[PDB]
């Protein structure tokens, strides 16, 4: 094959007296007719190359037929009915269903119909204590503004005219009298808490907080505890920290007491028991902790740990009279159950290694529900018995994939400097460690972003083709604490790549795959990961799949959106030492002729603001104008799920084809 007309400019740039040429500068713009014409030319070559693959269509068909499936949420009692969300798979918004014990279920609220075009979406949902009245917020178009509608649950008709000009608001009831919500005006950027009493006009809502100078804040929220005894008000000016106040509603005109009076830390209410407040906070605990303090004197100096901080970030849930501490260990879920007195009842016996959701309920819920999934198990709902700790299946996934046919196993491998690193490997059950399995190695590594297991239809399809999917939890991510993040940043970015390299090596040595049966993939920070790893070890793998990646390090910051990845990448505009470090790995700057690179397909949109196409365009030109091997270097430029399906189909087809497959490793 022959690549398009990629002429070489001369735009040389100097950094610390050092001279580095940039033959492909023009491409840095995605409007210039010489560039936009380039795209058209490049896509013609890619599509032309892909039209060559025999089984691409078959792959697309399977992806398309399994891409969408029905879903159901956990049931929850409100008044005399059990409510639950469902989605037939093609509905844009989830539909809320209802069922009275002894009768068939019925649609209760379908948000899709509110808008003849579906632009009116359901936001917050909140029932009165007796479950007879429903308050819910709707967002129109795509506005931050909201309206709170009130509905009589039985008649399913408007109870009062909707509350207007509501924003960044929760909806919290005080018994069956009314509820607290937040707004910016008179139901300035001074957010205020109001109380709307049922049977009254919005204009008469009582201003609860935010009016006097001392209470001015950009964001305020209000929550009434489940027993209706305490009102908690949070106030903040940014995503960093918040003030918190409490008011004992069991007393007449009780004043507000300060739980936390500064913005030096996040603190939020979990629940109360009697006069004891249970709070989650990161004050003096980066990984957070759950503390208690009496409402009558709630200041920080009086908080006492109930669940002390740990090495893993804490998240707390409450239901059925218990507290559930959820953590991420080696990127997978762990849940421990505690009573309200601090006693550790047990560790919840989760279905396996993966991701969970749930464990949220009322004080008197007889049982709790939680969700579980991983690379080999689609989202499943389970019933958890608080006392016995017994778990039972509530609703299996409707996804067209039999869980029993797939396996996911965790492995740990040592990198260059000896650092231990997690790695989850998934494949159809029955695989042989003969080193012949076609494999895709995925990684990210960076921005404290950790890769937790999640079910992907695309991935499941890959497994059905007989492929192996491997995800590595590289440094730079947030799987092992703050230290794990920096261990792969600045002039330590190379550590991330070494972790990736050892991952590949490990997969072979263990008999999973082998060099010719291995491909690596990643997007953005991940797109860089594949870019580098491929330039430093273009022998380690057979196929490279860099998507929406940042490939020009020596000057990425010179791009609008690219001016937010400072803390991690650093720039060639800090020191010649940093500059040197960047050049040393910068994918774009590490591609040289005479070198045989693995088959490569770079993917990007025609125009994108988050990660500019230049990184992919220029990088493409380079590889084409450098590779001295028989493997093609291509670029696919995007111009709905249909597009995601087509994209996944092109990637799997290209991969298998480049591994020398005439037919699919396994007929799905």
């Amino acid at each position: 094959l022959h690549y398009p007309v990629t002429r070489q400019g001369e735009q040389v740039d100097h950094y610390f007296g050092q001279a580095v040429a940039d033959p492909y500068r023009w491409l840095e713009d995605d409007r210039s007719p010489e560039t936009e014409a380039w795209v058209k030319a490049q896509n013609a070559v890619t599509q032309d190359y892909l039209a060559q693959i025999p089984y691409r269509a078959a792959i697309k068909e399977k992806l398309a037929a399994s891409w969408n499936y029905a879903k159901e949420g956990a049931p929850f009692r409100e008044g005399r009915y059990h409510y639950f969300f469902k989605n037939d798979g093609l509905q844009n918004q989830n539909v809320l269903w209802r069922q009275q014990e002894g009768k068939p279920a019925e649609v209760f609220l379908d948000p899709n119909t509110l808008s003849p075009d579906g632009t009116t979406a359901l936001d917050q949902l909140s029932f009165s204590r007796d479950g007879r009245i429903l308050a819910y917020s709707l967002s129109l178009a795509g506005s931050d503004w909201r309206e709170i509608h009130l509905m009589d649950v039985e008649s399913k008709q408007p109870l009062e005219t909707p509350l207007k000009d509501v924003k960044f608001s929760g909806i919290s009831w005080l018994g069956n009298e009314g509820f607290f919500y937040s707004s910016y005006d008179k139901p300035t950027d001074q957010h205020k808490v109001y109380f709307h009493r049922l049977g009254t006009a919005q204009e008469d809502d009582r201003l609860v907080f935010g009016a006097i100078p001392a209470q001015h804040h950009r964001y305020v929220g209000a929550t009434v505890t489940e027993d209706d005894r305490f009102l908690l008000i949070s106030a903040a000016n940014s995503t960093s920290g918040n003030r918190l106040y409490v008011k004992d509603l069991s007393q007449e005109n009780a004043p507000l007491l300060t739980v936390q009076g500064d913005l030096d830390a996040d603190v939020s209410l979990v629940d109360n028991k009697g006069s004891t407040l249970y709070l989650l906070t990161n004050r003096d605990a980066p990984n957070r902790r759950l503390v208690t303090v009496d409402a009558a004197n709630p200041g920080p100096a009086h908080w006492r740990d109930l669940i002390p901080e740990r090495q893993q970030v804490l998240t707390v849930h409450s239901g059925s009279g218990y507290l559930f501490a959820e953590y991420m260990v080696d990127a997978t879920a762990r849940v421990e159950q505690f009573d309200y007195e601090g006693k550790r009842v047990r560790e919840v016996a989760l279905p396996g290694l993966g991701s969970v959701s749930g464990f949220n309920g009322k004080h008197d819920d007889p049982a709790l529900y939680f969700g579980f999934e991983n690379y080999a198990q689609p989202p499943t709902l389970y019933r958890f018995e608080p006392k016995s700790g017994a778990i039972s299946l509530y609703r299996a996934s409707a996804a067209p994939f039999k869980p029993e046919d797939y396996v996911s196993e965790q492995r740990f491998y040592q990198s260059k400097d000896g650092t231990r690193v997690p790695l989850i490997i998934s494949y159809r059950k029955g695989l042989k460690l003969d080193g012949s399995n076609p494999t895709i190695l995925y990684g990210y590594g960076g921005f404290d972003v950790s890769l937790t297991p999640s079910f992907s239809v695309s991935v499941a399809n890959w497994l059905d083709l007989g492929g192996v999917y491997a995800v590595a939890n590289l440094r730079g991510g947030g799987e092992y604490g703050q230290a794990w993040h920096l261990a792969g940043t600045q002039q330590n970015k190379q550590n991330v790549f070494d972790d990736f390299i050892a991952a590949a090596e490990y997969l072979k040595a263990e008999g999973y795959t082998r060099t010719d049966r291995l491909a690596i993939r990643g997007g953005s920070n991940g797109g860089l990961l594949v870019g580098a790893v491929m330039t430093q070890r273009p022998d380690l793998m057979r196929v490279a799949l860099p998507a929406v990646g940042v490939l020009d390090m020596l000057r990425y910051h010179t791009f609008t959106a690219g001016t937010g990845w400072a803390y991690d990448y650093g720039t060639s505009a800090d020191s010649e030492a940093m500059f040197d470090y960047l050049k040393g790995y910068s994918p774009l700057h590490n591609v040289r002729p005479g070198v045989s690179y693995p088959s490569t397909m770079v993917t990007t949109a025609d125009h994108d603001d988050r990660v500019v196409p230049a990184h992919s365009f220029k990088f493409a030109a380079t590889l084409q104008a450098d590779n001295a091997g028989p493997h093609p270097q291509l670029i696919r430029i995007e111009t709905p799920v249909a597009k995601l399906i087509e994209q996944s189909a092109d990637i799997y087809a290209f991969t298998l084809y480049e591994m020398g497959y005439r037919e699919l490793p396994r007929q799905p």
